[PDB]
């Protein structure tokens, strides 16, 4: 919508900052921060090509751990920050898609803001391209999952996957719907084997013994 016009010139360098897979079951939160020079006007793929060649970006992610942890308010957050960090060109101020999130850098939360400023949109594409190459990862290293197809979202599918196979430690093991169908055991198996933190077993064992 052209928002990014009032933040050219009094505000130093201006980074857009979005994430990717707030609203998952499964997987990471991805964010990206933008920094873009040059104009730009799978269109997403033909998008990230062109951002890829006319801006700085920087990338964060927060793992399922952190998220079960910290919660999916401070995981996005640290994914944000990281990001920040991430980027070869430290911005003086942010522009970031949602509401009341202070980050590192200062700047301004705007709802809806992938629709209103371009940096915002650009941070948006990165992400969702990025996490979603990831997902597909995933598909292969559990194929009784779609992650490939569903993006570890709490699609019809993907819940049916979780009942017959069971969940995995790349699920948010916190979120009411993975908890709900997560055993005693199958929490002590993940421990056993190393496949999460002792951290991480003990959250969820109280989240687990409190129902
Ligand atoms: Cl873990
Ligand atoms: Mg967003």
């Amino acid at each position: 919508m052209g928002i990014d016009e009032l933040y050219k010139k009094e505000f130093g360098i201006v980074a857009g900052v979005d994430e990717a897979g707030r609203g998952c079951l499964a997987g990471p939160v991805v964010a990206a921060a933008v920094v873009l020079e040059k104009e730009i006007e799978a269109k997403r793929e033909r998008l990230l090509d062109e951002i890829m060649e006319k801006a700085a970006v920087g990338i964060g992610i927060a793992s399922p751990e952190e998220i079960d942890l910290y919660n999916i308010f401070n995981a996005t957050k640290l994914a944000m920050n990281r990001a920040l960090e991430n980027l070869s060109v430290k911005p003086s101020f942010v522009l970031v898609d949602g509401k009341g999130i202070e980050l590192s850098v200062p700047g301004t939360c705007l709802v809806k803001g992938d629709q209103k400023s371009k940096l915002i949109g650009a941070a948006s594409i990165v992400a969702k391209v990025f996490r979603d190459r990831l997902m597909s990862e995933f598909h292969r290293m559990y194929p009784q999952f779609s992650f490939h197809k569903h993006k570890g979202y709490a699609t019809k599918e993907h819940l049916n996957e979780i009942r017959k196979n069971g969940v995995l430690p790349i699920h948010r093991l916190s979120f009411e719907p993975v908890l709900e169908l997560l055993t005693d055991d199958l929490l002590r198996e993940f421990f056993e084997k190393g496949l999460i933190s002792e951290n991480r077993f003990e959250r969820i064992l109280n989240l687990l013994g409190a129902r």
